[PDB]
């Protein structure tokens, strides 16, 4: 809606701009019902979170217990999760590409809410073997997808043909959900979607 003068979604100035003046729209304001009944059935997982903006989702990972990263290349990003998670938890997240971090352990499980459908169309196939690297075969690749496709982005809007295009050659799908407590931009569009790495 506003005016920003970063334009390029690759650059972490972007979303810095967007977090510094507090225009958001994707920011759920706390953790998903879905992210909280997946994480109780995978109590202890070990679990990245790319992109993690506020990170309020490691904030609750914390009191669960399970080892958990964050990472977000923006500073502004990295501010906002640092007032959530406090001095108690800060070290939870780091300031990290998520195309070249490598997390201190093996992820069983990569959450995704509002990642991939920030990258740019161009980063999507990075996106899929990154994924793959990351996860050896039965881990999970599970979250909100934003399905659809979109005239502008972000958010890009993906279809449900080219996501299966991007991962199927690397995992399965084996969930696929309706949300019942999405915010305005995504209600009716995100789905919680699991994808278990191939063997
Ligand atoms: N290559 C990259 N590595 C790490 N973070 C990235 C990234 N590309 C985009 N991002 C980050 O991904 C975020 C998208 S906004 C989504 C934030 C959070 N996942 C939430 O659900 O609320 C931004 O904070 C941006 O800085
Ligand atoms: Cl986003």
């Amino acid at each position: 809606v506003p005016d920003f003068e970063t334009r390029d979604p690759n650059s972490p100035a972007f979303w810095d701009e967007r977090f510094e003046r507090r225009f958001t729209p994707w920011d759920q304001a706390g953790v998903p019902a879905a992210f909280q009944s997946f994480a109780a059935r995978h109590s202890g997982a070990a679990v990245l979170i790319p992109g993690c903006g506020s990170a309020y989702e490691a904030v609750w990972l914390a009191g669960q217990g399970n080892p958990v990263r964050a990472i977000d290349f923006s500073p502004a990003a990295v501010a906002a999760a640092h007032e959530q998670l406090g001095a108690q938890h800060a070290q939870l997240v780091e300031q990290a590409d998520f195309f070249t971090y490598e997390p201190p352990f093996t992820p069983a499980w990569i959450y995704e809410r509002a990642f991939l459908c920030a990258l740019p169309l161009a980063r999507r196939a990075d996106y899929a073997h990154r994924m793959a690297d990351l996860l050896p075969g039965g881990a999970l690749l599970a979250g909100f997808f934003f399905l659809g496709a979109t005239p502008k982005g972000p958010p890009f809007g993906i279809e449900r043909a080219e996501l299966d295009a991007l991962l199927t050659p690397y995992f399965d799908l084996i969930e696929d959900e309706a949300v019942h407590d999405s915010i305005a931009v995504f209600a009716g569009r995100e789905r919680w979607l699991t994808w278990r790495r191939r063997a």
